[PDB]
């Protein structure tokens, strides 16, 4: 009958005086150092549970799922989405969605384009984008959140955006604004003290405002969507919602309500670009910091692929070389670092502690993504992390990047997939050259709170010969 040992909190400012000034992250990585695996922090005033490694997250996840598949908060952006959204819902509202979401991202009516095939059309715009630079000098970020958004919208709104449309580029800044935001220092402290820094200027207004700038847009487009509808015929996911939402009008208590409808048409939005396109961010910069790999995966793509024909999924299994960099791109790279919050469902014990009902809880990924028994010299870039003795892909249960168990990831398939071919098909159109030489290339991370955000960069694709 305990809690998790931790530091000794003080009233109302509950660990704050034993944090480290670099970030949660920091601070939870040396409470680890004296008690373990399972601890708790106070967070201004809320305890929070923290599980490290991969047999602690898992055994939560996974074996304890009756318990720990509830989800948290992430201060910064509650007041916007409270609880609304597949994102952020509990309960019954969750199931709901979920279910809604995982079919609608992927069944999408006889003769629409498969998942491959959107993405595979996207990657070939891409390409002619690129060209059509000549070797000039970017910050790709817009570019690569371009693209993974394109994907989303074709799912969502049935069609993509051009990527020299600034009405396009005005809500890929949104975006992109407020998931800095959220993982600056000022947003991790916010996370602290929430109840008390609410009553006063700061980022958290300016991302309520950005994410209610990108609702308006999505308002109109559900709007739009109604006064056209075909119910024999639903062009996209949101014709789908509509359609469940006049089939389940007579319970008062549907979940298909307008509110869920704009939060979690939102939340696929954010999750799907954002993500990705961080990690395609991160992994650019390490091409240039490790040109030698570059040219690897390109001599692979010569061999298993060629010149000219579109790289497809089928790929894969002939690529173990690509698949390793992409696998260490993504562990080095540590999107999430602390996941996103849990928080238990039910009064459980785990490991001897007892954990209440409400209890909040960070699965601490990157503890998993850096653990020195599954990767030797986990701090450093490296794909052989993901190769055995014979250059064959060796994956390891150590690798969870998109989380485990009831809330893992659902954007994963379309990931991976996003990935792959957007990785692989720039590389057999483009090397890459920047004005910065590789020992010269700081891997520093920009912002490390909720998410990890890559430095800014400018980068160069000359075209092969
Ligand atoms: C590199 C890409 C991505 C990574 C590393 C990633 C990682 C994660 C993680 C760690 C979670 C939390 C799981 C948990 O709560 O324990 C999550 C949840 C989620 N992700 Fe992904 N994600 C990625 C891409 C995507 C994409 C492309 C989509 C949209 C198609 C997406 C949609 C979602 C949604 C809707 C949730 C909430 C699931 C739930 O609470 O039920 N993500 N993701
Ligand atoms: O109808 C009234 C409203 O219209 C003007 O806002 C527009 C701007 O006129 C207009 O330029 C605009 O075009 C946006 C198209 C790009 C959509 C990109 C999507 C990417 C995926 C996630 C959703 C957004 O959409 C916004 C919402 O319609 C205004 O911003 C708001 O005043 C006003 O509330
Ligand atoms: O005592 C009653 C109150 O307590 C609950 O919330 C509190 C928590 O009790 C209480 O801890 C809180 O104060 C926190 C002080 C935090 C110190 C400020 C830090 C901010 C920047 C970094 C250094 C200092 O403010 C919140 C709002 O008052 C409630 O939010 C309010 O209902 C209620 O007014
Ligand atoms: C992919 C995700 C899951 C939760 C999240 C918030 C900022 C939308 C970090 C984005």
């Amino acid at each position: 009958g305990k809690l998790p040992p931790g530091p000794r909190p003080l009233p109302l400012l509950g660990n704050l005086l034993q944090m480290d000034r670099r970030g949660l992250l920091k601070s939870f990585l040396r409470f680890r150092e004296k008690y373990g695996d399972v601890f708790t922090v106070h967070l201004g005033p809320r305890p929070v549970v923290m599980l490290c490694g991969v047999e602690a997250i898992r055994e939560a996840l996974v074996d304890k799922a009756e318990a720990f598949s509830g989800r948290g908060k992430i201060a910064m952006v509650d007041p916007f989405f409270r609880g609304y959204g597949v994102i952020f819902a509990n309960g019954n509202r969750w199931k709901v969605l979920r279910r809604f979401s995982v079919t609608t991202m992927r069944d999408f009516g006889m003769g629409k384009r498969s998942v491959e095939e959107r993405i595979q059309e996207e990657a070939q715009c891409l390409i002619e984008e690129l060209r059509k630079s000549k070797g000039a000098l970017m910050d790709p970020t817009f570019l690569f959140q371009s693209i993974t958004a394109n994907i989303i919208c074709s799912i969502v709104f049935g069609k993509r955006f051009h990527y020299q449309d600034q009405e396009f580029l005005k809500m890929l800044n949104l975006f992109y604004q407020t998931f800095s935001l959220i993982s600056s220092v000022f947003g991790q402290l916010f996370e602290l003290f929430s109840g008390f820094l609410k009553h006063f200027p700061g980022a958290h207004r300016q991302v309520y405002k950005n994410l209610q700038e990108i609702n308006a847009y999505i308002g109109h487009s559900v709007e739009k969507h109604r006064e056209t509808l075909d119910p024999s015929a639903p062009r996209d996911l949101i014709d789908t919602y509509l359609l469940h939402m006049e089939k389940e009008k007579s319970n008062a208590h549907s979940e298909f309500s307008h509110q869920n409808l704009n939060l979690n048409t939102l939340s696929l939005f954010f999750a799907g670009t954002e993500t990705t396109s961080t990690t395609l961010r991160y992994g650019f910069l390490l091409m240039l910091k490790y040109p030698h790999v570059a040219e690897r995966v390109y001599r692979e793509i010569e061999q298993v692929i060629g010149p000219h024909r579109p790289p497809e999924l089928h790929d894969r299994a002939k690529m173990p070389y690509t698949e390793a960099v992409i696998y260490e791109i993504q562990r080095f790279s540590d999107l999430l670092p602390m996941g996103v919050p849990h928080i238990v469902t039910q009064h459980t014990s785990f490991r001897g502690y007892i954990i209440p009902k409400d209890t909040e809880v960070f699965l601490i990924l990157s503890t998993a993504l850096h653990d020195p028994h599954y990767f030797e010299k986990p701090d450093a870039f490296n794909p052989d992390h993901f190769l055995d003795a014979n250059g064959a892909l060796k994956k390891t249960e150590a690798f969870i990047p998109f989380s485990l168990g009831k809330r893992i990831c659902l954007g994963e398939g379309i990931a991976r997939a996003e990935l792959f071919l957007f990785f692989t098909t720039i590389l057999q159109n483009f090397s890459m050259a920047s004005p910065v030489a590789p020992e010269d290339i700081d891997l520093t991370p920009q912002e490390c709170g909720v998410g990890k955000i890559p430095p800014t960069y400018q980068i160069r694709f000359l075209p092969r010969h």
